[PDB]
């Protein structure tokens, strides 16, 4: 199988983050996050190099920095801070129990 | 004087747009639009770089793209489409008689 677990991303709750994820996946970036937490600080810095903050927004990365698939080449878009914080918590809390190397398919619904 | 004419933005009719304008002005973005229409397409594209479209909402810029003050660094917020369409028409129509270079103070009432 190409994944170990599925997460159904709640676009109804977090529609802007959800739309970025869907957009990024329509564009060929991976729908699977292979959890890798030790190198996430580095990937974020790679994905966001040259992208400044914007007030009212967070810089959303897909694939995420906590995934082997993240870092350079990641799709980066501004998402309204409330939407992206809620998404970040939802995803963080749902992945916290899986070990590094667990392959998580994301389905945006 | 620092302006040539005043517009009293009708927050009762367009409260979401009005709220963004009021917030952005509180944040130090100019309360004066110096009308400049030739460069408006480019300012708009600059203010919205990396901000995706969102269904049911418009990307509202303050300062507006039709102002010298707009473009890079403009405050952007998603505003519901009905409120922002009506606002944009209200402003557009009330400024249509003024030449480029006219300085309009906005007061949100």
């Amino acid at each position: 199988a190409r994944y170990d677990d599925i997460l159904y991303f709640p676009a109804s709750r977090y529609p802007e983050t959800g739309a970025h994820i869907s957009d990024a996946i329509k564009a060929g970036h991976s729908d699977v996050c292979t959890i890798e937490r030790s190198g996430a600080d580095k990937r974020r810095q790679e994905s966001l190099k040259g992208i400044p903050t914007k007030p009212g927004f967070d810089r959303d990365e897909w694939p995420m920095a906590m995934c082997e698939e993240g870092g350079k080449g990641a799709s980066v878009r501004y998402v309204s801070s409330s939407d992206n914080r809620g998404a970040g918590s939802w995803v963080g809390n749902r992945l916290s129990g899986f070990a590094d190397g667990t392959r998580i398919l994301f389905i945006v619904q």
